[PDB]
């Protein structure tokens, strides 16, 4: 009705065909243009390669989109950072002013658990940004996820934020928090945090059998499954560091707040690490990309 | 239903989809003085009505929720004044089991609003996260049920006694979609200058409609805060209102006026400071508040 | 469907008779065998005694059961403290893995909840912890209280936890919270925290009348009914205060975080006072489920 669903998308959820959500805010306010469409465009084949039907959602012009034709994913990626960043309390008033939204995970977390799909793949989540004892600045994506029923794929949580403090508000949100194949929680841009996973998970199956019994449940909480970046990946933990203190420092000294936070930082350590982070983020979304279908092809078999 | 009251015009309104704009009965119990607390309620829901909704005044009353007063009702809740409970929304309960009467305050009458219908819900100011929330955690549930209730408060922002900057950030955690009215600048109450930025703008009551209207439509249920600035005439900015409330703030720590009686003793004192200046622009608020609000209502009934 | 309900419990929900939802973790993780499944017995038959229908609830190789049968108390009680501590965010994963899960509040509330139980008895829930400004270390059983629409009946907070904070978070998570015939919020092992109660109720009536009135209304928040310790078995604040100080320095030594915490300073502070904590949680869960109850069946009686 207000939805308009892509007929692959729509194809695979009416058959029970594994469905793979993604968001587009890393489109828009990941990297440049056609960079950003050459990433997007690579994840998508990774998700069909794996067997999952890639479901990209965004608003454009009004109406939320969930799937993107290959005309709708261009002409999106074009546009850039103009469209604006969606949370999903900003998702009414890009509908209402008939605007284009890229949507953040706590966005696409609500139209893909609209439509049914259980297993949503991102880079990494928004969280407890640091010194939020000072600010209360924690990400609408951890609350989101505590009472959505649906997987999250990521990569950890990035450095710019707090993680044993992320941990923690995702623990009282009552969201189930695996690592995957570790028992140490990654964090984005490199696969060690220094904090122990909460619980860990071996394999897309094990992933799969969670999922599905939270479905049997019907528990209206979701669940965040931590896939470390590849090794070989694996950005220098002291070079990722050091930035992000001097990123820190500057998006205070600029007074930087509010959404406008976080792709601030990641673009600034990308900056001052020489594209080094950007590089690893692409690596981490691309392995969580894989992960991410093998997981819900696995679901869709359970089911 | 056999516990809800619903006064007539209110039912009626209901039924026929007319616009309709909740209000709040502890700004009547314990945040204005007898005299006004009364006088300014009737002029509220007098401003309602000539824009062409239904006042939908909330109390509980005897044990019996109530939505819609009437004007005996209105008269005998500005009278019993603070012997009334001021009711939470996790006080119903409590209030309802005890035949008690109860002030709403605006996380009861979200709950009581939302129950029947009402998508518009006109208040003065926001409960928020006070001041050293770090050593209390002291923080209005206001924020908590505007964060899982599907409706759009309409209020003259967050006042300076809070702490506006944290309120802020923690409305964005809950997913409450804040605007500030054709302003930049987010609202604080007695002034309308918070030193915070908007985190987003609308400039008219239609585009306030058409949000509401796109949330109904998505089934969202997160609701809406509409910071709505004091008129420019009718600002206490003038008035030394930061000073008055940082005094009064430290009196209260002095005095240990804690709890329940914290805001009423704040009100007070600050009225008494600023020499009657800061409850005529509470009094200047609330009004606008009810005019722009009722103004949403309407265009938002002529949406549906 | 995925829960099992045992016959005893079944019939009283089909027939609208009083039911009283008990938790397992004091069984698994609060005392040795045999002594431990005693005490469960001596509890449940309180509960029988007063009119009601126990149900305890815990997961047993991977199925929730609601109500116990004489045999799967029996199995639980041996597991001993080999059960895995269940919040409801380790719901979804001891259902996969085929696992047997002792339920904390959280997850026992989700549970009893579900099939339509009103009462469940506790002995103390978890809360704010100390220096949570620091750590946001925050039970996600106040999270759950606040979404859903159940009462627990406690003996209040105890002071290994931050009981001032406690009381606002839960204030803020619009979860109604009463002392019961006290003026004074107690302390789980003392009837004293030094916090006034937000509220107060004298008699199982009226507690159920508040019930049926939050059911009515169909809120979807919960209450926290908070029985102090009967006066005689209470223990003084001193000796506690004393235990408690250094069990909560142990465990900042030992860097014990997480899950682990509460279940730590407990056993500590029961160490350390030579039993006499322990002695004070038995009474108080006894006393709990007496009033608990008599709340039940009054309520019973109402609807
Ligand atoms: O490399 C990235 N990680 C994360 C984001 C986005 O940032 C959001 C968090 O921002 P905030 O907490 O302001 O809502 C996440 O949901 C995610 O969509 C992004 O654009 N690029
Ligand atoms: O003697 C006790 N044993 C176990 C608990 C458990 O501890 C939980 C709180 O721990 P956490 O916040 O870490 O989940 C409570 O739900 C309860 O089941 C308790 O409170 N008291
Ligand atoms: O959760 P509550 O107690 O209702 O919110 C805190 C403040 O919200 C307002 O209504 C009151 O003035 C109170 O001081
Ligand atoms: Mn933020
Ligand atoms: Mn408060
Ligand atoms: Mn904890």
């Amino acid at each position: 009705s207000l939805v308009k669903i892509s007929p692959q998308v729509s194809e695979a959820l009416s058959n029970g065909r594994a469905v793979v959500a993604l968001e587009s805010t890393i489109i828009s306010h990941g990297m440049p243009y056609p960079q950003n469409l050459q990433t997007a465009k690579e994840v998508e084949s990774i998700v069909r390669e794996n067997g999952a039907i890639p479901a990209t959602i965004a608003i454009l012009n009004g109406v939320p989109c969930i799937g993107l034709s290959e005309e709708e994913l261009e002409r999106l990626a074009s546009l850039g950072k103009s469209v604006q960043k969606t949370a999903g309390r900003d998702i009414a008033n890009v509908v209402a002013t008939r605007g284009n939204g890229a949507t953040t995970v706590s966005a696409t977390l609500f139209f893909a658990s609209m439509v049914g799909i259980q297993v949503f793949v991102t880079g990494g989540i928004g969280g407890v940004h640091r010194h939020a004892n000072h600010s209360m600045d924690i990400s609408s994506d951890l609350t989101a996820l505590g009472r959505t029923p649906i997987a999250v794929i990521s990569a950890g949580v990035a450095s710019i934020l707090d993680i044993p403090k992320t941990l923690e508000y995702l623990e009282t949100q009552e969201v189930y928090v695996a690592a995957y194949k570790s028992d140490e929680f990654p964090a984005f841009f490199t696969e060690k945090s220094g904090c122990k996973a909460p619980s860990r998970v071996n394999s897309p199956e094990d992933c799969a059998r969670v999922i599905d019994a939270n479905m049997k449940l019907n528990r209206q909480a979701g669940i965040l499954f931590a896939i470390p970046i590849p090794k070989h990946h694996s950005a220098a933990g002291n070079l990722i560091e050091s930035a992000t203190q001097r990123a820190l420092t500057e998006a205070r000294e600029q007074n930087v707040t509010g959404n406008a936070e976080t792709p601030f930082l990641l673009a600034r350590v990308n900056e001052l690490t020489g594209g080094t982070s950007l590089a690893a983020n692409i690596a981490l979304v691309k392995n969580n990309a894989l992960i991410g279908s093998q997981i819900a092809v696995a679901l869709s078999q359970l089911m």
